[PDB]
């Protein structure tokens, strides 16, 4: 039931990071297409992670022409907010993770988590000025 | 962006049978409970087929539940009726695939999907009556 | 320690036989005693099974014995009716499992069930004209 479950992530691990650290769905989507688009159409998936997306992306086509079609209907600005406020938090986040699980690790991504949770967890007097600003170390 | 693309398969080729030739999807559903409820469940994917049926489990309940939403918010049957009709017929067709390839295996489906095409779609102008009856075999 | 742990299936596989498939009582009893009854009159099993049908025949006397004695003690002869459509069906639907296990095999009962689902989700238009009409193969 976890889509996490597969790469070792669960949504209890997933509950640290707020939803506003989550960069927009456009964004993801964009960062997809410019690097693993055409891993996404070759034939060979190469990696759990690219199947995963390829289903995903699909999926979020399919909503975006259900948002369409109920624009149509009647209404859609209160439509589009809740599917941004429940799905589309779930949809970016997934897509978040398996995007940076694809560009550094799955396990880095695992660390990076729980470096995030125990600095958000921290109140600010403990905590360090700076969350990780995560950047791929050169 | 194909689907069945990595599985070798083509949007095409399943449009060559008939749309109503697939089951209803709580049929679908229950038939993947009962069958690889505890592998689908599995830390592990143990295959593309496992992974793909995640994210479309996930997927059908997350547009059940915006289904369920719009009926309390905002067309209430004309939108439940859209969703059977364009993408509920996508998803019950990839379930009902994805269940048979993880059941009698993949090129067990395709054949058993060309076999049902040729089956129907030769006009009988000077195609002899002679035709035998469909069935799927594991 | 699945009702049918032991046994492989579950009752959830047992789920797509629809209610009617399933014998009426007398012919299961009929067919235990035609063909394993002495094998259920030694204490010695020889298998699972046939502790499985001993418990399953004594609990299902125990039953008819409740049932007359509700008819006489305390819709008495309404009952009847209650239980039997209640859980007469469960200990038709368990009999009949124990005796296809006992004559054609355990596994070779789970291909059929599945076989016997896969035909039924087919919509009758698709649907081969008859079902895999189970009897003792050569």
């Amino acid at each position: 039931m976890d889509p996490y479950k597969e790469f070792g992530a669960t949504v209890e691990l997933l509950s640290f990071l707020p939803s506003d650290f989550f960069p927009s769905v456009r964004d993801l989507l964009d960062t997809a297409s410019a690097l693993y688009r055409e891993a996404l159409e070759s034939p060979e998936h190469c990696s759990p992670h690219h199947t995963a997306l390829r289903q995903a992306i699909l999926c979020w086509g399919e909503l975006m022409t259900l948002a369409t079609w109920v624009g149509g209907n009647l209404s859609r600005d209160l439509v589009v907010s809740y599917v941004n406020t429940n799905m589309g938090l779930k949809f970016r986040q997934l897509l978040w993770f398996h995007i940076s699980c694809l560009t550094f690790g799955r396990e880095t991504v695992i660390e990076y988590l729980v470096s995030f949770g125990v600095w958000i967890r921290t109140p600010p007097a403990y905590r360090p000025p700076n969350a990780p600003i995560l950047s791929t170390l050169p």
